[PDB]
């Protein structure tokens, strides 16, 4: 029983890795403006500009949360695995 | 038994990766407004500009939240797997 | 029962990563103002301009919390495993 | 308001004349420009001016690189003569 | 308000002539800008002028190089003459 | 307000000129910028003005480099003659 595992590339240049995992709440590039430019303007009441309200991530009531989860996150991953097993 | 693995690429170049994984809530190059330009304006009441409400990426009521996930989150993945058994 | 692992390769370059694992709450290039250039203005109230609510990654309320998880979070990984049982 | 006076009033022989022998990359009065002269913009966004990446005047992968040359370079210029007089 | 009085009268010669040999990466009057002249610009975000990454000139990968060559630079100039007279 | 008055009256034999050999990474007269002349603006962000990022003349990987060469530079100028007079 032989088992052979022979590995040898050559890369002949540079490597770049960016942004590999992006999740979330993330917005981006948003104007939100009310008279930008005011001239001459009587009265501005009850304005209400608000982004956003309560933030949380995990939000959970009277809830069984189990959840069994394997998981790998990376950029570059090697996965390699070699069995020779043998029985009698 | 004879199991032979050569593996022995050239990659003559660079390599470049960007944003492999991108999920969530990601809204962007949005524009909201109102009277930009605002001249002899005699009364503004009562406006409302909220881009959102309440953020919450896992929101559960009794729930029973039991997933069984195995996951590889990446950019560039090898996955290799010999096996040679041998039973009598 | 012979097992040969051989990995010799030859990275020609330099490697770069940046921003492997991204995640959460991150809102970002987010502009919102009321009358930003303002002449001539004789009465401004009740102004809400208020970007976020209470912040809390982790609410919980009555909840049993159990996950079960094996997680490897990286930006390179190399994973071997050479397995050669024998029983008689 | 922007007022630019700008005024390239005489040019006598500038450039790349009485050469025995050019090559290689020269590009010459090349102009880009984005925007040059620009009032009340409210919003530039993600603007790429870049005018190259990678010089390499040798790049060879597995190569066998042999060449045999003989080269004489003689030119002969007699009696140039380059004048510009000004009189105020 | 910008006012910007720039002026380049007189250029006699200017660059690269009477060479025997040029060779290489010799760009030149290459000009690049974005919002030169800018007056009430809000935002200017995420921009990019990289004129260049690398400079490499001899970039080999696994190469034999064995260039044979003879070469002869005699170039012969005579009576060059320039003049910029300026009477004021 | 911004004034600005630059003025480049004259030049006689800039650069470059009755030279044997030349060769090499020699870029000249690059001007490269972002908003020059700025008034009143809010908001710069994130800008990239890299010239270049790595300067290798020679970079060799697993390479045999065996040139042979015989030059001879020999340039012969006479009776050169610059002359730049000013008269106030």
């Amino acid at each position: 029983m032989i088992q052979v595992y022979s590995r040898h590339p050559a890369e002949n240049g540079k490597s770049n890795f960016l942004n590999c995992y992006v999740s979330g709440f993330h917005p981006s590039d948003i104007e939100v403006d009310l008279l930008k430019n005011g001239e001459r303007i009587e009265k501005v009441e009850h304005s209400d500009l608000s982004f956003s309200k309560d933030w949380s991530f995990y939000l959970l009531y009277y809830t069984e949360f189990t959840p069994t989860e394997k998981d790998e996150y990376a950029c570059r991953v090697n996965h390699v695995t070699l069995s020779q097993p043998k029985i009698v």
